[PDB]
Order: C-alpha cells, then structure tokens, then sequence
C-alpha cells in the first residue's frame, strides 16, 4: 500500500499510503538498483532513506521538505569518507562531486538547466583547479580558483576571459598585447546588459552579448563606430568566437 512521488531528475520515492502506529511513514528508494529505505514524519515522501552497497559503501538520499532538491551521498563503509555527492534540483540543474581516496572533493561537474556544464578537475587544498565549460557547439578551458573560473580564448595577442564568480555570475574581459596602437583591441563589460564593447583605434568595433542562455550573440558597429548595425549573430562554434577576436 505505497504511494509514488516524482523526485527531482525523474526519480521516484514510495511513500507508504498510511502511518504507522507512531505517525511514521515508510520511504523506499532504488538509485541504480541499490533499494534505499526509510521513515518520516511528513507523508510527502521528503525525508532519508539508507542504504548499504554490495562493497560496503554507504549511500544515503536526503530529499527536502518541498520536493525541490535530493541530494545523493555516497561514502566509505565508515560513513564518513565521502566517495561522492550529487545534488539535483527540481529543474535537474544539479552539483556532483567527486572525491579522492582521503574524501577530499578533487572533481565537480556544475550542469546548469539548459544542459551546459561546467567541469572541474584536480582540484587542490587551495581551492585551484582546471576548468572546462561546456556550451552547445563549443568546449572552453580554463583554470579555478577559490575566488572565480576563468574560461580563456586566445586569438592573435588577444586574449578573451569568460570570469565565473561562485554565485554563478559571468563577467568578461579582454586583453591585447598588440604592440601596434592603431590595430590593439580594447574592451569594456557591462554587467547590466551582460555585453562586452570591444574598441579598436577609437571606435567601438562589436558588442558580444552573454546571454542567459549561456550563449553568445556578435553584432557589429557601422564605420562610425557610433550605431550599431545589421542584426546580432548567435556564436555557435569555437572559430566563430575567435573570428569576432581577430
């Protein structure tokens, strides 16, 4: 006499129909044919369910209150190395960690809703690591810190800089080595229209907007540098991105 409840990422809890005697309802779970099991004081099927590994790790699933977020542990037959933690949220947007044989989190893959990724690996003591972000048509690299992700396009002396502050928030820069004034590639970023203005020589050259929908558009500046002109042009590929950087 179960119940069934949709879970964040198409999964299912059982959730007894009924309580028992002290008010408890009982929670099944089966994550990768592993049955995880349970009780709770809500009858909405939140709550944690346990469950022990054919190689003694222990896997416990937390589900919160309002449905909106699991979040999936697993751990050495001590319960407290931690072999991995996933959490999803109910727009399967989710964080999944990874970690080394101490239990320390050395590799984490942010899926963002839309199905682009962030990657991290070798993460270190220090908060550093390398960093991969992955786009519809494009793969970018970088580097992680503890204060931000730092995505890198290098075209020529020109060097585009997608920065990932730890909220999420993108903000661009460029730099140009050039050594000739007259062709040198300038840029300002306007975190409110989410648009990078590059200028060369005086005159604003292109704005490339960072949507919300981690894509990226190109439009360009007449002759004048002073009206934009045409109409802006979705970035769906790597060499387009450095075409806009030539």
């Amino acid at each position: 006499n179960s119940v069934s409840v949709d879970l964040p990422g198409s999964m299912k809890v059982l959730v007894s129909k009924s309580s028992n005697a002290d008010g408890k309802y009982d929670l099944i779970a089966t994550v990768d044919a592993l049955e995880l099991s349970g009780t709770s004081d809500k009858n909405n099927g939140s709550g944690v369910l346990e469950g022990v590994k054919a190689d003694a790790s222990k896997v416990k699933l937390t589900i919160s209150d309002d449905l909106g977020q699991t979040t999936l542990e697993v751990f050495k037959s001590d319960g407290s190395t931690l072999v991995s933690k996933k959490v999803t949220s109910k727009d399967k947007s989710s964080t999944e960690e990874k970690a080394n044989e101490k239990g320390e989190v050395s590799e984490k893959i942010i899926t963002r809703a839309d199905g682009t990724r962030l990657e991290y690996t070798g993460i270190k003591s220090d908060g550093s690591g390398k960093a991969k972000e992955v786009l519809k048509g494009y793969v970018l690299e970088g580097t992680l810190t503890a204060e931000k992700t730092t995505l890198v396009v290098k075209e020529g002396t020109v060097t585009l800089s997608k920065n990932i502050s730890k909220s999420g928030e993108v903000s661009v820069e460029l730099n140009d080595t050039d050594s000739s004034a007259a062709t040198k590639k300038t840029a300002a970023w306007n975190s409110g229209t989410s648009t990078l203005t590059i200028t060369v020589n005086s005159k604003k050259t292109k704005d490339l907007v960072f949507t919300s929908s981690n894509t990226i558009t190109v439009q360009q500046y007449d002759s004048n540098g002073t009206s934009l002109e045409g109409s802006a042009v979705e970035i769906t590929k790597l060499d387009e991105i450095k075409n806009a950087l030539k």
